């Protein structure tokens, strides 16, 4: 299932100038989907044109005050679907799929039950069906990690496309008064914007990324349009020390964890094959620490040019030379690296 970059619109705790002017600035890093939201006709109309020359998926949160299944007002606009923040019983949301304006019907992925179950029990067209997360504007009241999963698990089962929110940090309009940052999961409120969108990516359960507050910085954009979407990629910083050869084993691979782990580090070693031939001289060997990057050297025999990752504390092993570390934000990322898992290593 393809991944997409989206971004988040308030038009009216803003202008149709700047909000046209975003949207412009987004497409530029490969972002193709918009959320947008109607708290309180012609300049949404304009807005949701300018999105779709610019190739960008519209879906409408409108709040249900504001106005019953003639959703042909959502169609005049140009929206491309529409979100239910709230369900209903089941049947209701089964019979919006089967809508003759082509609309999509989002579904918030944040209620843990069997939601869908009840929807496709009657006679629904589930390809009309996607998915998305809540976001929270309260400090402490986002998703628990385990929750989240359950969740996007369920969609993720139905073969049902989700998305959820993470937070910018220049980013200041919201939908309402309070905003602590608009993301989904409560541990991405203070992660840094690439990070967030790399640890939704990496559960292998989250396929559309969308900034939830706006706007965020044009630096923020490219950060996010550079990734890829994928794999994995691990910030690296290097030892003063590390060697060229050193840097083009970390850098130039693409690395597997070999599928027999151990919980101690992930051994990268396919890449010794390429490296064996090359000199490692010993070097000050130090503790090793989890998010090291490490490299068996000369001394090390058979398990010379052997690249690894220390996910555990062991002792000093003169055995390896230190070549750099994951970047400290990024070290819960190591998790993802499962059993016959590629991922890079990036500065």
């Amino acid at each position: 299932m393809e991944r997409k970059l989206g971004i988040s619109l308030y038009p009216e705790h803003s202008t149709k100038e700047k909000d046209m002017a975003y949207i412009s600035a987004a497409a530029r890093h490969g972002f193709s989907r918009i959320f947008t939201c109607l708290l309180s006709v012609a300049e949404f109309k304009e807005i949701i044109n300018h999105a779709k020359d610019n190739n960008m998926e519209v879906i409408l949160d409108v709040a249900p005050a504001v106005f019953y299944s003639d959703l042909s007002f959502f169609a005049e606009l140009g929206a491309d679907g529409i979100r239910l923040d709230v369900g209903f019983d089941g049947l209701t949301e089964a019979k919006m799929t089967n809508n003759p304006y082509g609309l999509k019907i989002e579904l918030n992925v944040s209620n843990d039950i069997a939601y869908l179950e009840n929807i496709l029990s009657h006679q629904a067209n589930k390809s009309a069906l996607i998915g998305c997360h809540n976001f929270y504007p309260q400090k402490f009241t986002g998703l628990p990690y385990d929750y989240f999963i359950r969740c996007s698990e369920r969609f993720k089962k139905h073969g049902i496309r989700s998305a959820a929110f993470i937070t910018s940090h220049v980013a200041n309009i919201g939908p309402w008064d309070i905003n602590d940052g608009l993301c989904t999961l409560e541990e991405h409120r203070n992660l840094p914007i690439e990070v967030q969108a790399k640890h939704l990516w990496a559960t292998g359960l989250i396929d559309d990324v969308i900034i939830g507050n706006a706007y965020a910085s044009e630096e923020e954009l490219e950060k996010l349009g550079n990734l890829n979407r994928y794999m994995l990629q691990l910030k690296v910083h290097f030892v003063d020390e590390a060697t060229e050869v050193e840097k083009r084993a970390t850098l130039q691979e693409l690395h597997v964890r070999r599928g027999d782990i151990t919980e101690y580090m992930v051994r990268s070693t396919e890449v010794r094959k390429k490296y064996k031939d090359y000199d490692f001289p010993v070097r000050e060997s130090v503790l090793q620490e989890r998010g090291q990057v490490v490299i068996g050297n000369n001394s090390f025999g058979k398990y010379k040019g052997e690249l690894q990752i220390i996910l555990k504390e062991m002792p000093i092993d003169e055995r390896k030379n230190i070549v750099g570390t994951i970047a400290e934000e990024e070290l819960f990322l190591l998790d993802y690296v499962g059993a016959w898992t590629q991922f890079t290593c990036v500065e």
